[PDB]
């Protein structure tokens, strides 16, 4: 059902234990059919799961860990930091981003939107 | 105009330090004459500087600090994470939140939505 404060944490949690292994799969499971995402905030986004789970394939030698509390409502919505660590062409850098997502009815996420730009990256 | 990524970045940071000090009027002229802001995310929004100097002040020995960096967009949108520490009748506590916030042309926000419930309480 729609998630409670509490499940939010949990689901959120869940998903950077997921992109931090690089289960793709998982991952995609985890949106619902027809989900958009827009990563980074500010770009058109994408749609369903065929093109989520291309999305994260092309982007997933990659850690990502939560930097802070998930922060939760009542409605079915979560904002959570964390922090990606990857390398860059041989070149190791880091992303600091925060997610906002919106679950459905049945804990999956209907919407995910990533906020984040150069000003923070440290490449 | 509609701040870059880095002009976001700064005016975020700011709004943190007026709350930090307690300085109302300051912190109301921040905002656009017809904001809204949803503060839980989930409640139904307060529009326009007089409600929110209301709400402002009826909440402002409070101390914010930013507790990692200003996620930033190019489309005037920023998520930051910070905390709050207040003392609820002479018990001190603690809130863990995610601002989001929308600017205008004028460098001025727009909209304003808080993600937390008492999920990110510490009493």
């Amino acid at each position: 059902n729609l998630p409670t404060a509490q499940e939010v944490q949990g689901l959120m949690a869940r998903f950077i234990e997921l992109v931090d292994v690089g289960d793709i799969e998982a991952i995609v499971q985890m949106f619902a059919d027809d989900a958009t995402v827009e990563d980074p905030f500010g770009q058109p986004p994408i749609h369903g799961r065929e093109q989520i789970a291309a999305f994260f394939r092309q982007g997933l030698k990659v850690r990502a860990c939560l930097t802070g509390p998930v922060r939760a409502s009542h409605n079915g919505c979560g904002a959570m930091p964390f922090r990606v660590e990857m390398v860059w062409n041989g070149q190791p850098c880091a992303l600091d981003v925060i997610d906002v997502m919106r679950f459905d009815e049945h804990g999956r996420i209907q919407t995910m939107q990533a906020y984040w730009s150069e000003v923070n990256l440290s490449v």
